[PDB]
């Protein structure tokens, strides 16, 4: 009832590579929220200026338990050099095959160049404690969508 998007089960299993080196799983965070927030690449003005709004802002998902993780299917080590570069304290997944970038139904298609193109589109999910998805965010303007996205958290939290 209160989900607004269903992932395949296979989903919260998938092994998620992290910059870092480490992987993690979506059923690993069982017990805390986690945002979820895709974007379509490493180290571009867009990009990094979400990047930089939420890693601003972690104290505050602390407060609330939660956790973040950002996805693109920039590789492991686009990621290590964008987290250096700006600081971030929260992982990135290196999302290589677009498995968890499909599951949430974020590669979409559009008619361009006379081709039809596929790619990311930024998007972002509040997953609760029991693995459902409860909100989501879709074709994200990146100004104000970290703040919008605490409000939201603290909305649902209680
Ligand atoms: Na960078
Ligand atoms: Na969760």
């Amino acid at each position: 009832t209160d989900a607004v998007l269903e992932l395949p089960a296979a989903t919260f299993d998938l092994p998620l590579s992290l910059s870092g080196g480490t992987q993690t799983t979506l059923r690993a965070h069982a017990g805390h929220w986690l945002v979820i927030y895709f974007y379509p690449k490493d180290s571009t003005p867009g990009c990094t200026t979400e990047g930089l709004d939420f890693n601003a802002l972690l104290p505050e998902f602390d407060k609330a338990g939660a956790k973040i993780l950002g996805v693109s299917r920039d590789s492991v080590k686009s990621h290590d050099n964008f987290c250096a570069k700006q600081g971030f304290a929260f992982p990135l997944v290196s999302d290589g095959d677009e498995a968890l970038c499909r599951a949430f139904d974020v590669i979409k298609e559009k008619n361009m160049y006379g081709k039809q193109v596929l790619g990311i589109e930024r998007s972002t999910f509040l997953l609760s404690p029991e693995g459902q998805v409860v909100q989501a965010w879709r074709k994200v303007k990146v100004a104000g969508h970290a703040d919008a996205v605490l409000a939201a958290l603290k909305a649902h939290a209680k």
